[PDB]
């Protein structure tokens, strides 16, 4: 249960200086989305950062020096109003979150099974530890309801990072720090979502 129902009562409750929108639109068909940035799920803000050198990206991040957890709200929820426009211009989306586990793991879902299942492909036969997750997983992001599927078409791709892999990607793992340190894995991790990305939505 998430401490807020929507964006109008996060903005009601917390100070606008403890949280961040921030987007950058280019008319790339495809969307970047992270909704839980910042301190809410670390290290989703640097590989959104890092995508939207070539896509579009939505981030919503979190900029409290602790408690940034009382800044998630689950995808079924979230109406940014800005989040709100940007995936409505945009015919596919791209969702970053990251969840708790120590072992290496990407989970990819989404209403867009073709891609998501060439994504998982292309991650393993470039070394990354990525399963496909199917309609009745509990992480399959396939609600209407899901900000990443109110877009042109209804298509995503749902990537979830554990903890383990996140942590991989920088030499330091905290908001200061995190997008001054990023490693070889960050750069050969984005390099392979470019390449996917490039290929997969013409
Ligand atoms: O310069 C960043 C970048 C890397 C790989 C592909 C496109 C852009």
């Amino acid at each position: 249960e998430d401490v807020y129902q929507n964006f109008e009562e996060l903005k009601n409750n917390e100070d606008p200086s403890d949280y961040g929108v921030v987007t950058k639109e280019t008319g790339s068909p495809v969307l970047v989305l992270a909704i839980h940035g910042g301190g809410i799920e670390g290290g989703t803000s640097e590989v959104a950062r890092e995508l939207s050198k070539e896509y579009s990206m939505y981030l919503f991040e979190g900029l409290k020096s602790a408690g940034n957890s009382v800044l998630h709200i689950t995808s079924t929820h979230f109406d940014e109003p800005r989040a709100l426009k940007m995936t409505g211009n945009h015919e596919y989306v791209i969702s970053l979150h990251g969840y708790a586990e120590e072992d290496q793991q990407i989970e990819v879902g989404g209403t867009d099974r073709v891609r998501a299942a060439d994504l998982v492909e292309k991650l393993q036969h470039a070394g990354f530890p990525a399963v496909l997750l199917n309609m009745d997983h509990p992480h399959a992001g396939v609600s209407p309801n899901n900000i990443a599927n109110k877009s042109k078409t209804g298509l995503s791709i749902q990537i979830e990072m554990s903890t383990g892999f996140r942590k991989s990607l920088f030499g330091i793992f905290s908001l200061k720090s995190r997008a001054v340190t990023q490693n070889e894995r960050f750069y050969e991790f984005t390099e392979v979502m470019f390449r996917f990305l490039k290929n997969s939505y013409l």
